[PDB]
């Protein structure tokens, strides 16, 4: 039977030697910490924290398959197979479809003015060639032509508009939402999401589960308190370049984190005294 | 000098004032009269947000500002909260009202961002300082950045902020930033996110028409019942979802008439309610019992 | 040729002096348009548009600054008012007003702040030609609805200040008959090239002469002279931009031994601190 | 060889499992060339459908149009991808090829920093050895890139005059070559050395004279083809133009295929309307 997709899922971060060449035992440390340290629900693997629009296909790949061989059977995983290359897409999607992840998701077609219905079709192509289930990345009306599909089973939220938000929660009882905005957390779990993605739960997992929770359970103030923390660090590791500090604060813990693949310039360490003193503040 | 001056504190639920006009777009007094009256009496809202952008401020001539301003004060007690807008790209202008609604006792004034021309961040400070050092009252402003708010907060009349920027990152930062500094939101279609993200208040047009569910909002969010809360948000965005297809001030002022209200015409170049929305308003206002 | 294109040519937009508490110099005013005429040789004036601080005005500011301007110039002499508002009966008393007074046309900014729709814009514009009765300039809107705008009578042209020349080239196409001033000073040389039949602009005040040799040299195919011409107007114009263009552009109007006054606040005076880099300015380009 | 002058950004057919037809291509290349009487190619620029393709097909796209042309056209392989590693082994392919310079899209998707857009540049550069033209970012910066010897120019796209007027007069020795086919004329006057266009596969010749004519003073018979060449960039933006300039290109006998998924091929109520475009401007 289909796992349940509600939970806190890791935006699962890749680790890179000097050639922008995936480092596999530094990978499966990321992906254990997120779920033996962050005690996270899920991994979100290849998305844009993964730096996976970086990569090829192959290495594309290479990431589906140590993070799944890295996790026990409960932990829930859904593969980002969006690209450009809609061949390549569904090449993505049979791949870790076959691997045996949850769901799919597959970032809005991008660069080009494509239209709503070449966007549209674009979702469809990917779920009639790999029949898994799919997460989707839009005016009202043409969310429902999208969820409309039995397969397209939710969203990930990114955009920062809680009208919009409300408007499809309330529209899509039946549907998963799972925001991708960190530093509002908070304000998306009283919005009725079921769960959210994010980068920074690589660090940070424990304090947004208790966000997550004491929202839920009605515990507004202590919910918001955490908000607070969690977006000290947030800002702090966003204003230092964020994909080489979150792998800078796992790298802290141990971790074999290597390097972001260029273009992406490493942490620069005249950031290094502030970063100490945030992994301090908050035993990060 | 030795009157006891009632210094109210400025928190909660604000009606953003619509005003009523005729067909040459003067004011009717009368019809303001009760759209006041209807936003404290029947909404039971803390206060008036006066000649903001939702009473068609921005189209009006001095004498017509000075007028709203005198008519919303007469039509309510002394215990209703009223902010005074008093912004305009003409300096002479705010400082004058500005003056004018301090004189008729206003709890404080605002004033708009100056717009339309490019101003630099010194230019929009000294706009605020100026109006502030030749009137004496409390100022809020409106959302520019953090430590650009932290040289505007410094100023110790300048009590918060009317925040209407859709960013609940920016929101959150400011609120731990300042910590003693009134926030008032001005979303309505947001007022719960808002509300467990630390506002004072809110002040907001549909509030007229909606600020019994508005203040259950502000209350469950507040005591945790945040379920309950957001239930009485989808209801609320269903309203203001509707309204805004319509047009917003218009329909807002026909949902008063409804009531028997005196609610007049938009000022031109705003046009009246289009009849052709009259079906869906009708249904709107029976479903939510308006 | 249209009666449309009356109004071709070059017009300063007029820079207007204050005092320190925001009233207008009226003898500095008269001055300014009088350089605009007799040093930098423009055609006309286009009065009280942005560029005079309009918006800061009250009513009877901007009627002193219609007054002073008309009375400062002779009758060969273009004038265009713009009586453009948020407050439309503000803006029908301005119309009235200037036309009484003899300005050959009346001008409006799009509406602003709030979000109008499009049939809330063509009845501002349509309600200030019925009861003006006088020409009117629109501002810059699809060419379906330019369409809708131009099939007015009485709308005779467009102020064109969208950066956009894919759009004002199917503008200028659709609409050969209708009179269209371009209003980016930076872009003289595309928009003369592209038909434009005049512009309006701020720096015109100080660099008039240049533009009217771009405008000329670029319509007569010596495109390299008049190119050459723009890149010194930019230097100028990206100068000024960098100090605060109102204040700057009247700071160069002082040194000619013009009573140029201050901006209205909240707009600051000019910064001492760009004193040099100006004075450089100044002498590069005889100023 | 020296760089100026009026280059097709090159399309590409597809057959319906979005392969390339090399057969097409051949033809799409030779029409630029010999047809539209143009002086060179730009090749997998997003005219091309480029971002859509794998490494290999794009690797085909430049030995096809390179194989397709006489030994004079101009070529300028466009190689930027958010996968340097990929860039470089794209880079490398095309020099040794014999591609006259290398282009690249600035960086995309993720907010790179400048010092981040900079050196994907120069890592480039570094390990190809060959000329860089870059995508448009400030005039100091701009002044980074171009104190580079190998970056001799930019493929200018965005429609800004007072930016592009600046960056001339700052780099008078430096190539630019505008992007928007629909702007030429003013584009010309503002002193391009040259242009890259979708439309340029289909109307090469009125751009021709567009770029000349203005350069001779005939400003008015240059404007006078911009208003046609509007109307047909126009019709064909409205009705999406990879697919519609593929189906005039059709009309020609050529083997124009389709678009790659997921773009979806031209729509056949707008046939009549092209057939009409087609004929009022012998296209
Ligand atoms: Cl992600
Ligand atoms: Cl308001
Ligand atoms: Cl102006
Ligand atoms: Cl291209």
């Amino acid at each position: 039977h289909n796992k349940d997709l509600k939970g806190l899922y890791a935006a699962l971060l890749v680790p890179f030697d000097e050639n922008g060449q995936v480092n596999e035992q530094g990978l499966k440390q990321i992906a254990q910490n997120a779920i033996e340290t962050e005690e996270l629900d899920g991994l979100y693997v290849n998305g844009s924290s993964g730096e996976n629009f970086l990569l090829n296909t192959e290495q594309k790949k290479q990431v589906f398959k140590v993070a799944k061989e890295a996790v026990g059977d409960k932990v829930k995983l859904i593969a980002q197979v969006g690209s450009l290359d809609l061949n390549e897409a569904i090449e993505l999607g049979k791949y870790a479809t076959e691997l045996g992840y949850d769901a799919l998701s597959a970032v809005t077609p991008f660069y080009y003015p494509f239209t709503f219905e070449e966007i549209r079709d674009y979702y469809f192509d990917i779920i009639e060639a790999t029949q898994n289930n799919m997460i989707i990345y839009i005016s009202i009306e043409q969310f429902s032509e999208l969820f409309n599909h039995e397969k397209i089973v939710g969203v990930k939220y990114t955009a920062p508009n809680f009208f919009l938000l409300e408007r499809i929660r309330k529209a899509f009882p039946d549907k998963l939402i799972l925001s991708g905005f960190d530093e509002m957390l908070v304000q998306a779990t009283i919005s009725g999401v079921d769960g959210a993605i994010g980068s920074t739960y690589n660090v940070n997992g424990r304090r947004a589960r208790k966000i997550f929770d004491l929202a839920r359970q009605g515990q507004i103030q202590e919910a918001y308190q955490l908000q607070h923390d969690s977006n000290d660090i947030i800002e702090t590791v966003l204003s230092m370049g964020i994909y080489p500090t979150l792998k800078e604060i796992l790298r802290h813990r141990g971790i074999d984190a290597g390097l972001p693949k260029r273009p992406f310039k490493p942490f620069n360490e005249a950031h290094r005294q502030t970063l100490d003193q945030l992994i301090a503040k908050y035993d990060l």
